[PDB]
């Protein structure tokens, strides 16, 4: 195998006065031994204060140069990194590092995030990100220290991943996971080895893209990882142009208001550097996808991924945002909702997508025996997502199995029918829902109206009555709402909102 460690330290080797990292903003640029330099000076000092190998250590930052340098020093010296969304609740958070036996807590966010770790009763022993390194300047203590043995199964990273109502899960990712969890932007994505990887770090890094997929790999392959600290469509298109970059990673929100500012801009900025425009994570609309098309430069791929698997389906110059297959590493099928591993549909009928668990995939969630064995069964990991084969011999995405709606017989996927009422004119943002009927559920959507604006449940009917929908997809009540109930992750809180109708 090759450990995240080792791939970056190979890569320093081979090109180690060639740019590592750029923070255009704050003008620092690392090379990638000016990097690994850092890496090993803050790695010495943890291991001087008394961090061991296995141990986990959660960081909660946005991105920056500095959580980087971080995040690799805990790897470099064996300890496992546990990544944490910054926009959770302190007390979320709180709760997390508790449950998940931490030895320390690298962070960047406030103090009153730092009382509520306090203030838990976990053991974990809080450290300030800007105590660590600050603008890649690291303070020095100790150096050097032994590079810890490594094996396969071992874990090496936690992420976080939500669930059939949180909190999120603990998921473990082995040593042996790195190098496909990297490799895959090759062999679907089509980058390859060298200093012509310029790539903008947009993805966060708490997410397995924003760290697999787009800085381990932009290092692994000896090109520069771009450092971009907050999200502004115009200033990263102007990157684009001045970093030269040839490379991004984007979630459909990035890629529908880069869309939307490139047309706008014209050619007024120049963006023929940028060969890959790569998107994942949310099932994109065909408006903002057509945008994408017109708008903006490079290949365009979708990834179908997950946390716990990483990378199971591609298309290379999409048409719809749905329909995907399987590439490099990956195998999969299509069974029976609540069925085994080995009950294949007959292709055209809908069930559960699963994925075959191998190299790439978690070794379990921290803690959660149950959760874990719902997900990881006789070699497959289990998406929750419905999927059908399309006549085209690919997969297309209906929506989570959570999601679904039963009503009178009939499998109803929510996303489809709030793609509909999306469009309808005066709709600011749609969730539908199944009611309890005791047929079964019934089919409901809940609207909220443009600023100033009115709705009406006769308008929308008539509205999906003209539209392609099936009659038996048509809600059967409306209501009209100013606000949708949201976690501080802005998700619908589903179960919450049923409750409030
Ligand atoms: N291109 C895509 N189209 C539709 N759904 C997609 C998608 N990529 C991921 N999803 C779904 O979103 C969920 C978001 O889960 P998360 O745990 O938030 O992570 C990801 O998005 C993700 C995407 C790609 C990779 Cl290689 C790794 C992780 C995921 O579990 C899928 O069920």
């Amino acid at each position: 195998m090759q450990t995240v460690n080792e791939m970056l330290r190979r890569a320093a080797t081979r090109a180690p006065d060639h740019c590592a990292l750029a923070v255009p903003a704050r003008g620092l640029r690392l090379t990638h031994a000016e990097l690994r330099a850092r890496v090993e000076a803050v790695a010495a000092r943890l291991h001087a204060d008394g961090l061991r190998p296995q141990q986990r250590v959660a960081v909660v930052a946005p991105n920056s140069a500095d959580v980087v340098i971080a995040i690799l020093a805990l790897h470099r010296l064996g300890a496992v990194p546990a990544l944490l969304n910054p926009r959770l609740k302190s007390a979320e958070l709180a709760e997390l590092i508790k449950r998940g036996e931490m030895t320390a807590a690298v962070i960047a966010v406030g103090r009153q995030v730092a009382d509520a770790i306090f203030q838990s009763g976990s053991g974990a022993r809080i450290i300030f990100l800007g105590d660590l390194v600050r603008d890649g300047e690291p303070y020095s203590y100790g150096p050097p220290i032994e590079d810890p043995q490594r094996e396969p199964a071992q874990p090496a990273f936690i992420f976080y991943t939500s669930g059939t109502t949180g909190l999120p899960k603990a998921a473990i990712i082995p040593q042996r996971a790195a190098e496909s969890r990297v490799l895959f932007m090759s062999t679907q994505v089509g980058l390859r080895h060298g200093r012509h990887n310029v790539v903008l770090g947009l993805m966060p890094l708490y997410h397995v893209v924003g760290f697999f997929a787009v800085l381990v790999a932009a290092l692994a392959l000896d090109g520069t990882y771009v450092v971009i600290e907050e999200f502004r469509p115009v200033d990263a298109l102007q990157l684009v142009q001045q970093e030269q970059v040839t490379s991004l990673f984007a979630t459909p929100t990035h890629l529908d208001a880069l869309a939307a500012a490139a047309a706008h801009a014209g050619s007024s900025l120049k963006l023929d550097s940028l060969r890959h425009v790569t998107f994942a994570g949310a099932t994109m609309p065909d408006a903002v996808l057509e945008t994408v098309h017109q708008h903006l430069p490079g290949e365009k791929v979708n990834i179908y991924g997950t946390t716990e698997a990483m990378n199971s389906l591609y298309m290379r110059q999409p048409k719809t945002g749905t329909e995907m297959a399987p590439g490099f590493f990956s195998e999969v099928r299509i069974v029976r909702i609540g069925g085994g591993v080995d009950e294949i549909v007959a292709n055209g009928e809908e069930g559960e997508l699963i994925v075959a668990a191998s190299d790439s995939a978690f070794v379990g969630y921290l803690n959660q025996p149950e959760a874990t064995a719902e997900k990881l069964q006789d070699g497959w990991y289990r998406t929750s997502d419905v999927a059908v084969w399309t006549p085209e011999g690919t997969v297309r995405i209906l929506g989570r199995v959570d999601d679904m709606i039963i009503s009178g017989g009939e499998n109803i996927h929510p996303s489809e029918i709030e793609r509909v009422l999306g469009t309808a004119p005066g709709v600011t943002e749609v969730v539908v829902i199944g009611l309890a009927d005791q047929w079964g559920q019934s089919v409901t959507a809940c609207v909220v109206p443009r600023l100033g604006e009115t709705l009406s449940a006769d308008a929308l009917d008539t509205f999906c009555r003209s539209s392609e929908l099936a009659d038996f997809k048509r809600p059967k009540r409306y209501f009209i709402l100013d606000q949708l109930p949201k976690n501080a992750l802005n998700k619908v809180l589903r179960r919450q909102l049923v409750q409030q109708v």
